[PDB]
Order: structure tokens, then C-alpha cells, then sequence
């Protein structure tokens, strides 16, 4: 699968996660972007996390849609850097 | 291994984790489902975590049974979405 | 690599992590075992974490020695269960 | 890719993450090294995490540059130990 397509897919995940956290959980755009990376990378510091049932359901969807996409993106980036 | 079988396996893990956390640690069904996804995806925010020895042992079993199952499920989903 | 050998390797990691956390950080044997699984699986709730410089260095060694070993163990277990 | 080259790459990531956290977030060199391992391994305890917008952006860059590099390093180490 072309590297650039994987890039677009991970960008779409990032937009989805950031806007979702911002609107559902009410955190700033910057915090929401940071939380999205931390979540889809599976780092999960827990400095930010959803507090609402909708936010919890949303987070599960982001986990399912985002962790695999991010994993493929990082491995494709590895190839270009290495 | 057929994608639908992997789906059933991950659903079984989700049921096991959710019911276990709910009954052992006493959190709501929704929180317990959320905690199960967060745990088997290895995100591990730590907003919820077991506080009892039984809950700790149970969590180790969920980790062993669930992380691999979830990993295979997400990669199979990737194929269908990509 | 034989599945049983991978089993022994992950058990050795578990012993190393549990005894190390118990003696360096002073937590109970049960908490230390739980923390070891949570760490080598990369779940990392953060309900327990090292507070001392020695504990921090030790945790880095466990991360390096344990995450790969655990990953191989879970995938080998997948095969037997599936 | 030669194992020793992967070693140098992961060391470079470790230096980048440690110095960055130390200077941006103001934590000690030891805490910063520990946080770097915890982050690139995706353990993410959350005992330490960035509190500033710059630190958040920096952490996202470390996540992208470091998680894949660390993953390849651990698997290469597995081979030598096994
Ligand atoms: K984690
Ligand atoms: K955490
Ligand atoms: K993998
Ligand atoms: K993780
Ligand atoms: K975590």
C-alpha cells in the first residue's frame, strides 16, 4: 500500500480524534491533538482521558480505527528514514 | 484464520474483561467496557485500574488473553478498511 | 524457537521484574507481579511506578529485556489457543 | 539493516528525547531519560508527562520518531539474547 496513502489515512485519524475529543470532552485543540497521538500510539499517559460515557465510547472507536493505522504509518516512515 | 472467527474471539475477550472488571472491581458496565478496550489495546490510561488482589490477578489474565487477540483483530480490520 | 523455551524466558522476566520492584521500590509481592505484567505488556497504568533513581534505571532494563520477550510469548500462546 | 546501526539510531532517539524533556519541561536528566524510555516503549505510566504546548508538540515528535525505532531495536536484541 503506497506510503502516501497511509499518510492520508493517519492524518484522517488524527483529525477525527482531535475534533472528537475537543467537542465531546471540551479540551483545547492542542491538548486534543496531543491526546490523540498519545492514544493512537498506545502511550496513554492518562493526564487526559474521557470523563463522559460518549467520550468513552468515542475513545474505543478511536482505539479500534487508529492504533493499526498509526502502527502501519510509523513502520512506513521507518523505511524512508532508514 | 478467518476474519469473522477473529471477530468472535475479540468479542469473547471483551465480554470476559467487561464482566470481570464490573463484578470484581465494582465499576459500571460502561466504565468496565471502556477499561477493557483501554487495557487490551495497551493504552492503559490508569483512570481506572484494579485495586484488589483478585482484580490484579484477573487483569494479568486479561492482558495475556486479550492483547494478542486484539492485535490480530485490528490488523484484520485494517485489511477490510484498506 | 520452541514455545516452551519462550515460556521459560518470559517466566524469568517475570521473576526478575517482580523481585526487583519488590526490593527496590518496596511494594508487596502481589503488587510487584501485577506491575511487572502491566509494564512488560506496555499497558502502564501508572497506579504503580518507580519513585527512586535505582527503580527508574531498573524499570528501563525491564522494559528493554521484557517487552520483546512478552510480545513473542503472547503470539506463541495465540497459536495454541487458535 | 545491521544491528549496530539500529543501536545507534535508538541511542540518538534516547538523546533527543532526554535532552528535549529536560530543557522543555525542566525535569532532571535522570527523570528525563526514564520518561523517554517509558514513552518510546509505549508504557506511558503518566507519572511524568509534558505540561506545556511546546512539550506536547515535542512529545508527539518523539512518539513518531521513537516508537518504531525502539520496536526494531528490541526485536534485534531478542535475536542476540535468543
Ligand atoms: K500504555
Ligand atoms: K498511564
Ligand atoms: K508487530
Ligand atoms: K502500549
Ligand atoms: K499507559
Amino acid at each position: 500500500v503506497p506510503a502516501t496513502r497511509i499518510l492520508l489515512l493517519v492524518l484522517a485519524v488524527i483529525i477525527y480524534g482531535t475534533a472528537g475529543f475537543h467537542f465531546i470532552e471540551g479540551e483545547s485543540w492542542t491538548v486534543s491533538l496531543y491526546w490523540t497521538f498519545v492514544t493512537i500510539a498506545t502511550v496513554g499517559y492518562g493526564d487526559y482521558s474521557p470523563r463522559t460515557p460518549l467520550g468513552m465510547y468515542f475513545t474505543c472507536t478511536l482505539i479500534v480505527l487508529g492504533i493499526g493505522t498509526f502502527a502501519v504509518a510509523v513502520e512506513r516512515l521507518l523505511e524512508f528514514l532508514i
